[PDB]
Parts: structure tokens; C-alpha cells; sequence
């Protein structure tokens, strides 16, 4: 129980990431690939 | 060092959801909360 605010620090980064990752993944395939 | 396998559990997880979580969150603000 040493890491309980230091484990946040990748459950926001890693959020913030994921939403534009999968956000702009999604119109990449949806047809932005010509 | 003891939770190595287990942590992907989270990473996996957390994936599939924040996914269908963020993709699904964009229509609903898109216009879809009428």
C-alpha cells in the first residue's frame, strides 16, 4: 500500500491516451486510410 | 515483482472497456442524449 497515489498517476495518463488513441483510431478505419 | 501477470489483467480489461466506454461516450454527447 505504497503506491496508492502514485497508481492514479497511470489510471489518468493512460485515460487521457486511450481516448484519443481509440477516438482517432476509430475514424482511421471508418475510411482515413486512402 | 509478484504481481506481474496479474496487473495485464487490468490492462486488458480496462481496454475492452474504456473503449466501448470512450467510442460509445462520443455519440452520446455527439447529439444522442436527447
Amino acid at each position: 500500500m505504497d503506491s496508492a497515489p502514485f497508481e492514479l498517476f497511470f489510471m489518468i495518463n493512460t485515460s487521457i491516451l486511450l481516448i484519443f488513441i481509440f477516438i482517432v483510431l476509430l475514424i482511421h478505419f471508418e475510411g482515413w486510410r486512402i
